[PDB]
């Protein structure tokens, strides 16, 4: 059977997410040759190229994601695809205080981001709001959550029956937020103010993502943004995927 | 400053609130836009230093603070100021009571047809949730104490992060006891809070897209200087 985004429960959307959960990929790099003949953005670009082709199945994996036509998904991927990155970089980074857990095999302190010019202030505000989550003690369950209002938040300013079905789907995962934290025994008083901390960061998230664009818009390279061509093509090939 | 009740709360965010200011007196132009749209947005600057020192909690924050906020808030605040007074108006942006503009008067100038069109989204938006002039005020209040949070160096006992953020929890619980006194179930409060929450990273979003096309035009960007000056004076 299919379970319409709308009809599940608090239990059933947060098994639905943390199944649909992207594997941790490593950096390809061969650790028997010296570290210094490493590119650092050739390596960052690698890791993003491969993450990408794992976040469009777990796009079409989020609840009322696939109720969209693929117009709709790619704009909601073109606006997203980086604050996605983003997130998961933050929530793998938490447990290592100064560092950016990029890769289990590509942990790079603030000193390293130095080495490719404007990347410095990305990487201090990666490593404000890792900090950040570390401090809320964010769960597993209240980031596949967060990652999943990114997705269906972030290219919805961009016909009032498929709006309205956006809001409600996000509405499903806020009752999902909350349940969370009522089950781990906050007070009401305590679920709105952690809710409105959690989604104060989201802000800071896109913030990061706008200086992270245009730090690739500044890149000399012509394809270094992935278009609306590419991310059709590759929602568009995901059909042509064994399940 | 935290010891004030809710309604204590939105009362004195209502009286801090700036005037509605008019643009110069005198068929638009590309320029002559331009012209009106930098013109009113320097003097709005100047009542928004005012507002500010009136939000709960702001003046208990040192000078060099207070400057980091408006430095990295000022273009959200005037742009969540235009979409709130540009609601009634759909097609609109009412930058002043003799400046409605629409989106082919923003085709003018290159760049801020696409910064119109988001603007006029995020209006509509609002209009659509019937965004209240109370929930309007502490949603203002969010983006000050907020946007410019993760910009404060704190290497020391710098306390003041921990202050802000009681602000930014007594603000929500603004914002709950608004929703409740307005007639809305436990359910429907947590997801209007999240709804107008979420809003607020598509105005971070544009003001980005704003500040964008003020550096492609030296002093378009109001300084660190021009601001600790307008607040220590
Ligand atoms: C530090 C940041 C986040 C991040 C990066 C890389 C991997 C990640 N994993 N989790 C988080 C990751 C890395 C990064 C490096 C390079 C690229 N470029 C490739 C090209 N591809 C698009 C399609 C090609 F047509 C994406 C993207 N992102 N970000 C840097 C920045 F903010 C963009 C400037
Ligand atoms: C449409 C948008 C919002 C807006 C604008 C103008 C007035 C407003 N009132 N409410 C909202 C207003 C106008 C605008 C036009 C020009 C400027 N110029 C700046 C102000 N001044 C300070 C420097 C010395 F302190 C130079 C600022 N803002 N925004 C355009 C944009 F997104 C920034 C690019």
């Amino acid at each position: 059977g299919s379970h319409m985004a709308l009809s599940l429960t608090a239990d059933q959307m947060v098994s639905a997410l943390l199944d649909a959960e992207p594997p941790i990929l490593y950096s390809e790099y061969d650790p028997t040759r010296p570290f210094s003949e490493a590119s650092m953005m050739g390596l960052l670009t690698n890791l993003a190229d491969r993450e990408l082709v794992h976040m469009i199945n777990w796009a079409k994996r989020v609840p009322g994601f696939v109720d969209l036509t693929l117009h709709d998904q790619v704009h909601l991927l073109e606006s997203a695809w980086l604050e996605i990155l983003m997130i998961g970089l933050v929530w793998r980074s938490m447990e290592h205080p100064g560092k950016l857990l990029f890769a289990p095999n590509l942990l790079l302190d603030r000193n390293q981001g130095k080495s490719v010019e404007g990347m410095v202030e990305i990487f201090d505000m990666l490593l404000a709001t890792s900090s950040r989550f570390r401090m809320m003690n964010l769960q597993g369950e209240e980031f596949v959550c967060l990652k999943s209002i990114i997705l269906l938040n972030s290219g919805v300013y961009t016909s009032l029956e498929e709006k309205d079905h956006i809001h409600r789907v996000l509405d499903k995962i806020t009752d999902t937020l909350i349940h969370l934290m009522a089950k781990a025994g906050l007070t009401l008083q305590q679920q709105h103010q952690r809710l409105a901390q959690l989604l104060l960061i989201l802000s800071h998230i896109r913030h990061m993502s706008n200086k992270g664009m245009e730090h690739l818009y500044s890149m000399k390279s012509k394809n270094v943004v992935p278009s609306y061509d590419l991310l059709l093509e590759m929602l568009d090939a995901h059909r042509l995927h064994a399940p």
